[PDB]
């Protein structure tokens, strides 16, 4: 076909959350009037493969590009090319290392995201909610180390936690982003703790398998499980009252919203300064329970 106005690079088109993020972005693109084309990286997880599509894209007639890159880095200098020639450039979901683009000489109008800090602490508050003025025993099942996403997720659930005098946290220990493994990490930390009274999960993959633990161990709304991302398994498990909750993301918002502030940038018809700092939306995350 001809190309369209706007271009958006995904991560990937691989699971919900990103064909979630394309719907978003044409319902947009519909309500704005204006045409957006809507690739994912070529090859799944290729850094390479990505950067090489960005360069295709910005090599075209596209006014603008909304980007989710694979990593921090892989994106930095076709970015700035894009910038230096004069592209409307709109940072979704993951976020480029804004330090490498200035060095590189580039900027970007605005980046739209979930603050997973925020996401952390949503779950903790839920089940310090659930728990009322007894509070009780919590516990964290946490992502693979090194995980920034997890990291946040953590960070936020363990600081909400610690605010609340009633909640004793007793355990927070990793089943790295693994169903099984957290199965497993459940299964004994029910073991050592008899009177838990929750777990957060810093994904769905993994609170999943921590729903199976507290099933096992016939805990089923004595222990409450909450996950992270509103994946569609874990909805039927909060639906069925086999999870107590999960924090979904929005991802057709995150895609909605960066493609208003890039068509909002486009009108201005000048890119933003090397030197200022670029717009800042969070999407919220949303509570799901039975």
């Amino acid at each position: 076909h001809m190309a369209a106005e706007y271009a958006v690079v995904l991560k990937t088109l691989s699971n919900p959350f990103w064909v979630d993020m394309k719907k978003g972005i044409e319902d947009e693109a519909k309500t704005l009037g204006v045409s957006v084309d809507i690739f994912a990286s070529p090859s799944e997880g290729d850094f390479q493969s990505q950067l090489q599509l960005f360069e295709d894209l910005s090599n075209k007639k596209y006014k603008g590009i909304a980007f989710a890159p694979l990593s921090s880095v892989n994106l930095v200098m076709p970015v700035a090319r894009a910038w230096q020639k004069g592209l409307y450039l709109v940072n979704l979901d993951e976020k480029i290392d804004m330090d490498n683009l200035k060095k590189a000489g580039g900027n970007v109008e605005g980046f739209v995201t979930t603050d997973n800090v925020a996401v952390g602490a949503k779950g903790a508050d839920f089940i310090i909610n659930k728990l009322g003025a007894e509070g009780g025993e919590v516990a964290i099942i946490e992502g693979k180390a090194g995980n920034a996403s997890g990291e946040a997720r953590r960070n936020g659930a363990t600081e909400a936690f610690k605010k609340a005098n009633q909640i004793k946290l007793v355990a927070s220990q990793p089943a790295d982003w693994d169903r099984i493994k957290a199965l497993d990490v459940a299964t004994n930390v029910l073991q050592r703790n008899p009177n838990l009274k929750a777990f957060y999960c810093a994904n769905d993959t993994m609170a999943m398998g921590v729903a199976q633990a507290v099933a096992n161990a016939g805990k089923i709304g004595k222990v409450l499980v909450v996950g992270t991302d509103g994946i569609p398994e874990a909805r039927k498990m909060v639906e069925a009252g086999q999870m107590t909750a999960t924090v979904a993301q929005n991802p057709a918002d995150i895609g909605a919203t960066g493609l208003k502030l890039m068509v909002d940038a486009a009108k201005t018809g000048k890119v933003i300064p090397l030197e200022k700092t670029p717009e800042f939306k969070l999407v919220d995350s949303i509570l799901v329970t039975k």
